[PDB]
């Protein structure tokens, strides 16, 4: 019964970047996506920037949405299928705000009703124009929106982890009522698992949507803390697939690596395809992966300015649509995967996961790079342990161990 | 030698509104600018959107310049001359601003030099391309942007005087080097005269750029304390025309009212030709207007939510392209002025204003509603004294005042 991962890119469009909604050429997105098939992939993340498709609350512009559909059928004509982000919102250090959200009409994105309203009309009119695509698998409310809600946030729009849950609930709803039984989701990034009172927690992310998605960055402290080549930074994405396990409520619920990557400095260029096999060889070592979908199609044009540095070059293409070494190796890693390795094995020993009560997770820092429960994961990793994850709360559970055939438990004190 | 006055509108594209760049429609925009050209305008002033212009720091569409162009060629081909306005910035309470200037790159508007040399390639881009153009006009740094330096802009971006005069500068340096010689100005709104501590002075506004811009809306506290039927509702944009020439270091320094509207409630529908007719007439009998300028062409998309209730019924022109009785009688005073009354005498009576210093005018709200320079201009006003102003630090400069021709000087306090 085992689950059969899939492979995927982020579509960073080549020429234009997401601003290229604003010229939008479908031969070039033709030949992004040309180069995108021919690595294997199978499906594409794709972002629509929300105030150029909804530049009024009550103008959701069908020219846009028409775009949309045409760039899902080219897709769908290469044999890939298309996941698209709603609210962005944030990409790439840059926060794409509608002018009706802001100074003169600022409202709360995540409680105003008119502004909630408004994004409930946007994801559930995107769904219901993609919902005649075979190859439409479904919404993620936004790109990380969690980095709204709080520290380090310049601007924040500040909400209790009650009305963060709450907000996910009515866009999850407007995405099903666009498109029934469709694959509709959240994907916050890595603070709703590593930072104290941050108001997204790891029980959203593992119980509302269809899966949890999950963004493995190494640039989050753990290169630096660690080292490029080691343990901690090859296992990050492994290690944060297992940990989101922890707060799931049902033992099978899959784990989607929606965003994983190769940041320079922190992996240097001429590690970078290392790194990617590495990478993932350590996460399919994980039962229940969704899928593994890279961090990015296509280098940033270097003519654009104010992106941080290790944006420009996180591509397997670069922005002439040549082929990089960490390309050729990603490739080579999916068809090995697909056809080559066996289903990965149960991970039958869990570290203990002592975050607090856990659904708000008051002390979840001990998972961040640094912390005991870290830590713990790497030197169990290391020591072949292969472990998993289990909440304190449920660690003698023998319902919640059996269901997940899980043998042995370990906390952080025994492994020292 | 007496100066002769155009008139046009502010163009409020009728369909999209000002979003209309998003689906750039040239056959609407004629259409639009045909029923412009039969009410006898013979300019506009257009409204690019900054972000969509340049969406990054060094992504300047073409596409979009491409556009402008067309539009202003439309124009041409109508007998209308086109004035833009570049840095948009603020339009009818919403601030349109790009990503690259706020929350994680929050830069400083008027202060920062990445974002200043941003502004500048913009304008210099703009004016570049127009200036080929015979029916080009000239820009306008941007509608308003004085309105983000400070109170009540719920997040501004604050400067000194000194440092606002000096952005000025470099803005239309770079208008000038984009086409040298055509007419490049900035618009301030009315907190520039009225508030007390506000960056943008009345100096900088008569003493920088072409000419003098005003923008009389009675909405600021003058028909809500003198009546909609009253001599300072009618006279307000003839005082703010008066008022602006004491700061002026050349006596014959034009101003342009660039903006005038009937707003209601304040003006309601049913007055709004007859407050149409007085409020022209009324500033046409001040010399040296360059021209006035009708906010707006368009009545703005009641599909379009949430603009303040007056902003919707702004247009000479409803949505969907007829005539209103108010688009009628400003018709018939362009055309009475045009050709059936001569230049207005010179007012020879000047009004003291005392402001402070007044190159920093720290109490310049003695000209605001309610203000002693307010009440005794519209006082001698109704008197038929026909005022201008002359600032005290000047009021007995002898080559000022017969620069000026006037022969009469007289303070609120005589006014009592
Ligand atoms: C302010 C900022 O740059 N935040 C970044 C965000 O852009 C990125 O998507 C995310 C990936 O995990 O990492 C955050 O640290
Ligand atoms: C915050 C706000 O609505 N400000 C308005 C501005 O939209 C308008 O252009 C201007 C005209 O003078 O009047 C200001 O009061």
């Amino acid at each position: 019964s085992a689950r059969s991962p899939r492979f995927g890119v982020n579509y960073t469009p080549s020429n234009g970047w997401f601003h290229h909604w604003l010229d939008f050429d479908l031969d070039a997105v033709r030949a992004d996506l040309d180069s995108v098939a021919a690595l294997g992939f199978d499906h594409v993340r794709v972002f629509p920037l929300w105030p150029v498709f909804q530049p009024n609350r009550t103008l959701i512009r069908p020219r846009a949405v028409e775009q949309l559909a045409a760039l899902t059928d080219a897709a769908g004509e290469r044999g890939l299928d298309v996941n698209v982000d709603g609210l962005q919102g944030h990409l790439s250090s840059f926060d794409f705000l509608p002018a009706w959200t802001t100074t003169w009409h600022r409202r709360n994105l995540f409680t105003d009703p008119d502004v909630v309203s408004g994004q409930a009309e946007y994801l559930r009119t995107l769904a219901a124009a993609l919902a005649d695509r075979p190859n439409f698998l479904g919404m993620t409310v936004g790109n990380e929106i969690n980095q709204f809600s709080g520290h380090p946030h310049p601007d924040p729009d500040r909400v209790t982890p009650e009305q963060a849950g709450d907000w996910l609930r009515r866009m999850l709803d407007a995405c099903e009522r666009g498109a029934p039984g469709r694959l509709h989701l959240h994907a916050e990034y890595d603070a709703a698992w590593y930072l104290d009172d941050h108001p997204f927690t790891p029980a959203h992310s593992a119980r509302i949507g269809a899966v949890t998605a999950v963004h493995s960055w190494v640039f989050n402290g753990t290169a630096q803390r660690y080292g490029t080549r080691s343990t901690a930074t090859a296992q990050h994405a492994a290690y944060l697939v297992e940990l989101a396990k922890a707060w799931a409520r049902e033992p099978r619920r899959p784990v989607w690596l929606q965003e994983v990557g190769a940041p320079a400095p922190h992996v240097p260029a001429e590690y970078a395809a290392e790194f990617a096999t590495a990478t993932i060889d350590a996460v399919l070592d994980c039962p229940e992966v969704w899928g593994v979908t890279w961090w990015c199609s296509h280098d940033v044009d270097r003519r654009l300015a104010d992106f941080p540095e290790l944006e420009y070059s996180l591509g397997l293409l670069t922005q002439d649509r040549r082929v990089k070494p960490a390309g050729r190796a990603v490739a080579e890693a999916v068809r090995r995967w697909r056809t080559e390795t066996p289903a990965p094995r149960p991970r039958t020993t869990a570290l203990v996961v002592d975050v607090g009560p856990g659904d708000q997770a008051p002390a979840r820092s001990v998972c961040a790079p640094g912390g005991a429960v870290f830590e713990a994961f790497m030197r169990l990793t290391a020591q072949g342990a292969r472990p998993t994850t289990v909440l304190a709360e449920h660690a003698t559970d023998a319902d919640h161990l059996a269901a997940r055939g899980i043998t042995e438990v370990v906390t952080p004190h025994d492994v020292h």
